């Protein structure tokens, strides 16, 4: 039933190359996109640049866009697949690149074909994206997640000396998911004035993903500036924080570097116990539950001994990057509880409902997640309602690339209507 | 031909409330969503806002989408109108508000409606809707416009002392449209290095349009940092500069503050000479080719004066806002030479076309407009083509609310194919 696929070069949010992908059927045209992480771990599929340096400084995808106008599109426009056999399509795909990580076409290329199969499956079906997710993933119930916008930016998404990547408010005590939204801009715009009270107007600036960046260097300070926000907009009752330290950004030799954006000094590194029990008084001082990424995407040790004593949800996101191999090893040591679920990671839309699956059959939490490279492609909120995981975090209520997906949530959670179903607080285990 | 319509709330990229119209005829779904400024002229039609100080700080616009849902649509619906009726439907809207201002309705209740029909009207016709906009507006060519890219924002746009609004550049020496982009991206990506090598990593976060925020006072700077940035990309040749002064933002009582953003101090304030002075220095130093509302919107006696000398591009906006009216006005004195386009400055798609019109008829260039507060939608893309102005300025290649309009122009020339034109050195009037 795919009558034509041909890809282009289209640009992300921080202005880089990526791929986008246009596909035919009867019922007409599919387009889907890619994203692109900046703090990627080591053990993500690969994403495929030119590294042309005299073009977009090496970040081309002209041979991205190539492998799927050259080679992808004529194999599956010949095997006259039809468009709701996303794991045959997605399996075709993985077993003609035949790499253990893409590398042959480049998870790009895979997966923006992956995306466009899925949302041509939906309407070959005549019904809703998150409806044939739902199928796909074998889940009958469908619900609006709760979101976790990341309103404070640092690490490699921010110019300032701050470590830790997001700063992330859950309105989980919202009556709904638009609730939740107006709660989560409300916080954010009363933060911009927190902030600009206390260090300037030229502290309200932001960061790739829509968070302000301070010129703080205080992780803490970060925190303590949410919690004000937070009082300020009068909903301490509703709204908990959300952290996700990319602690491989700034791993060094063992140790930790919290100010890895200043001048390199080992004598500011500290150690993993160091690092966990500024976590566990981030944990004491302040609403904090959830934290993503506290060591380094190998430190195995660290995360076990984190998780069996933290008491909150800890998300696995370079640790086990969507890839089902990693995560049954961080399973099996109880490395974290939740999964961060992100599709340009391994690849598929077919793998990432593995890893969704696979996680949240051992208990574990899912959230959906965008990369802080992105563009004006939708699929991540259909996705997150589609595997019922009850959370995602897509941005700070700012900067349409984020929008784009919460304003999507808006329209499903109208579209569901009185029988729509918010997880709230509820969100690491929606269906109990 | 309209069989249904329904409004609701989204959110605009800063996070703040805004309009999205769905239009259903038999071809299908249709949806608009509406910009919203942030120096908005005091003659810009009426953005209609709750003014609900509980709900989002009084940004609500549930009013606006009430008046779509009880007034507009019901009425759009009973009339059985056909949808390529766009001049009908549009004067329907007009006359049912009844205001000049359009402020029982909201101009932004009207032009979400406006927009999704513009949409629907180029299905039912089967063609692109550049193509819909060009037979609308009486063009029989299309062509590509220079994009205008705001790589350094200040302002009321962002955090920094800069006064000056926008610092644009225009790749008017590029082959195609795909090239001006691929400049446009590589000077955007090298000037993020000059700025961080010169003022440091806290000077690289972006403002509202995507462009980097330097905590600089002096607007001569800027322009130096563009000048850099773009002999270090090595395109010196192909490209020129433009700027939005956006100085009502920064009107006096008759003079004007160039350090506004800081605890006000009347010793500082210039007179419109003396600010004429500053902009004859930028044109003589650097390749500027363009300023936009370089004086208050209505210190007639100052843009006249500066026109008549001037040799450039002189872009009226909260001079002109979009208005009939005020551009008549505009060309008899001769108070500038350029139109900035904003639809949502005059509240139809119908009026932003005669507004066009005019400018055109009189010898006027005419550049197409985003709005510092914009979503996901792509319309002004189209807009461009269809009315051949050869240029647009639509944000900095960084946040995808302005990417997905370039991504939208670089689909519409690989559309156009290789009869495709390009306004490059021509922008002022590609017509001639
Ligand atoms: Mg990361
Ligand atoms: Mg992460
Ligand atoms: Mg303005
Ligand atoms: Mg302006």
């Amino acid at each position: 039933s795919i009558l034509k696929i041909h890809a282009r070069e289209i640009f992300d949010s921080r202005g880089n190359p990526t791929v986008e992908v246009d596909l035919f059927t009867s019922k007409g045209l599919f387009r889907a996109a890619v994203p692109s992480g900046a703090s990627t771990g080591i053990y993500e599929a690969l994403e495929l640049r030119d590294n042309d340096k005299t073009r977009y400084m090496g970040k081309g995808v002209s041979k991205a866009v190539e492998h799927i106008n050259k080679t992808i599109a004529p194999a599956l426009v010949s095997k006259k697949l039809n468009v709701t056999e996303q794991e045959k399509i997605d399996k075709l795909m993985i077993e003609m690149d035949g790499t253990e990580n893409k590398s042959k076409f480049g998870a790009n290329a895979i997966l923006g074909v992956s995306l466009a199969v899925c949302k041509a499956g939906a309407v070959e079906k005549g019904v809703p994206l998150y409806r044939h997710i739902a199928d796909l993933a074998g889940n009958s119930e469908v619900i609006l997640p709760v979101p976790a916008f990341n309103v404070i930016n640092g690490g490699s998404h921010a110019g300032n000396k701050l470590a830790m990547q997001e700063f992330m408010i859950l309105p989980v005590g919202a009556a709904n998911f638009r609730e939740a939204m107006r709660i989560g801009a409300e916080v954010y715009h009363n933060l911009k004035n927190v902030i600009k009270e206390k260090y300037g107007k030229d502290a309200t600036n932001v960061g790739d993903e829509g968070g302000f960046a301070p010129n703080i260097l205080e992780n803490k300070e970060g925190l303590e500036l949410l919690k004000t926000a937070i009082g300020k907009a009068g909903y301490t009752d509703k709204v908990v924080i959300g952290m996700d330290v990319a602690a491989s950004e700034f791993f060094r030799s063992g140790k930790y570097d919290l100010d890895f954006k200043s001048p390199d000094d080992p004598s500011r590194y500290i150690s993993p116990d160091q690092l966990a029990d500024l976590y566990k008084s981030f944990i004491k001082d302040y609403p904090v539950v959830s934290i993503e990424d506290p060591f380094d995407q190998d430190d195995w040790g660290a995360w076990q001994k984190f998780t069996a004593s933290a008491g909150i949800q800890v998300v696995g996101d370079d640790l086990t990057v969507t890839n089902p191999k990693r995560i049954a090893k961080a399973v099996n040591e109880k490395s974290c509880n939740c999964l961060l679920l992100k599709v340009n990671q391994i690849g598929s839309v077919t793998e990432s409902l593995q890893a969704c699956k696979l996680a949240q059959a051992n208990g574990w939490g899912v959230m959906v997640s965008h990369r802080s490279g992105e563009t004006e492609d939708t699929f991540i909120a259909d996705l997150v309602v589609g595997l019922c995981t009850g959370q995602i975090k897509t941005g700070a209520p700012c900067r349409s690339e984020r929008l784009a997906k919460y304003n999507q949530l808006l329209r499903i959670e109208e579209e569901l209507g009185s029988k729509a179903k918010f997880a709230g607080r509820n969100f690491r285990n929606p269906l109990a």
